[PDB]
């Protein structure tokens, strides 16, 4: 089968997209590698919708307005490994989605609450953006994401009031930007013991309580910024291996002379090389030099 | 360099999306092959935005508030094949756009006028997306595809009154759905002598003139739906590749026995694989049986 009408493909790749298509065309090659079909007006996946697609490898399906996936929808999709539906009506996280998945974008969408075996079935996981969705805390839900080696998660844009406790221990990345999180306390941090970046930016941390950020032994970006913060959090000079954190626009009043170098030189420690701290209630002035000695260069502290 | 914050990436395959970045982040690997940042806040392309990207093969800029790209902004991009800026404030059809480049996708936009030597440059060029777009065509300017041996072209939705006539003649597929295009006349598809598709659907032509549609040789889809039709357009019987014409929702009245099929049928000739003409004021009690001899199943008649 060559290609649905305003398409245009070539070599396995099926280029679909701004046609406003009804639903998937029923003409698509099984050859087929890619199936790019984003901007149209799809609102829902029926059983056989992809009939005999199992070369499938990437399928984006973002800004569309799909609203009921059929269960046995993607079950023809066995080498599937890209699934992007962000920007659509979904209301629940699809299930049975294909073990071969690597990525999964599901941004914008409207996903009120995630269940427990939903992610059940997947081993092959390492992406998920589930932003620009409305759930609150309450809305996951004990063992949600159960079972699932997965290093990378981002659900920033959402209706979290703290951080998430039951994720995967194996994240190394975590995102939880633009929420309305209220602080970060004790145990919060404390199974997520292998993270590179933790963002946290544009939150609402009022008070991040100590040794919390402690259980991040190998953490080298932290931002923390745009928040309600008062002081520098604590623990940032016994974190070995923070190379960038980043605090401007908070709350913060005064930086105590050890706010970030720890007292007595080690080497298992890293130099800053980025710090930010401009946009708070304390100038230039009141910052002895001091204060950043194992910062690199001067140009790694906007401030 | 590993990469920017929001971003996950791996194997050379920078994914930055929906972190509403406010431009194009400078953290960015030389061996990347992939740069996905869409819908973020980009505003603009600055001169080194990208440099040193080399390896660029497809970036992806859609869903972004750009308005402004420099000059020089593009030439780090030695191997760039895809460019997709859709949905953007762009102003302009960019220029010295890499001659690598093979599909080009700007659509959703606000260029209101493409002059000539746009084009001049690429040589590997064959798909362009224009649509969404207010371009009427007073906009465009003799010689603007000049010299542009491609073969895909989609100006949708735009503000056409009527069939460009200076486009490629290379031209292979060309849709210009959704516009307000007047009516097909004579000369209007004289050079396109090369096409398997041409989309007029959702239009306003009142009237296409005979003879106009013999320039098209080998013709296999036809879509013409959605306008001001009165008669089955003249020509369709000589049209030896004719598979597929789809005439519904027009104003077509009276449907005579010889409009499709032609008049001392072959051997080597052509089977319609379906007509539409649902939607329109003639019942199917009012055209003869005889009018879709040449037809194959029934189930090819939606009518
Ligand atoms: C900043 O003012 C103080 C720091 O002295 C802090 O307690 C408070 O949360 C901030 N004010 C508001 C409501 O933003
Ligand atoms: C269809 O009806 C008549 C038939 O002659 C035609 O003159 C006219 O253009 C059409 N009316 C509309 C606007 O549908």
């Amino acid at each position: 089968a060559m290609c649905p009408f305003g398409c245009h493909c070539h070599l396995r790749v099926v280029q679909c997209s701004d046609l406003g298509l009804k639903a998937v065309p029923k003409e698509i090659s099984p050859d087929t590698t890619l199936l790019d079909l984003q901007n149209n007006d799809i609102s829902e996946l029926r059983k056989d919708d992809f009939k005999g697609l199992q070369h499938l490898y990437a399928l984006v399906l973002v800004n569309n307005k799909i609203s009921k996936i059929h269960e046995k929808a993607f079950s023809p999709l066995r080498k599937l490994q890209k699934l992007y539906i962000s920007k659509n009506h979904l209301v629940e996280i699809p299930p049975n989605l294909p073990s071969s998945l690597v990525e999964l974008r599901i941004h914008d969408n409207r996903i009120r609450k995630v269940p427990k075996g939903v992610f059940s079935g997947l081993r092959n996981m390492n992406c998920i953006e589930m932003g620009g969705n409305p759930l609150e805390n309450s809305g996951f839900e004990p063992g949600a994401f159960d079972g699932l080696k997965l290093n990378y998660l981002r659900i920033s844009e959402a209706k979290l009031t703290g951080i998430p406790k039951d994720l995967p221990e194996t994240l190394n990345e975590l995102h939880l930007d633009h929420n309305k999180i209220q602080a970060i306390e004790l145990e919060d941090l404390l199974r997520y013991s292998k993270l590179y970046r933790l963002g946290l930016g544009h939150n609402q941390i009022r008070m991040i309580e100590n040794g919390s950020l402690s259980f991040l032994p190998t953490l080298r970006e932290l931002h923390l910024d745009n928040n309600k913060l008062s002081r520098v959090p604590a623990g940032l000079p016994d974190l070995k291996l923070l190379q960038v954190v980043y605090l401007h626009t908070n709350n913060i009043t005064k930086v105590g002379v050890n706010d970030f170098c720890p007292v007595g030189f080690g080497v298992k420690r890293a130099y800053y090389n980025g710090i930010s701290l401009f946009n708070n209630p304390v100038p230039y002035w009141e910052v002895q030099p001091a204060t950043f000695r194992c910062v690199t260069d001067r140009l790694a502290i906007q401030f």
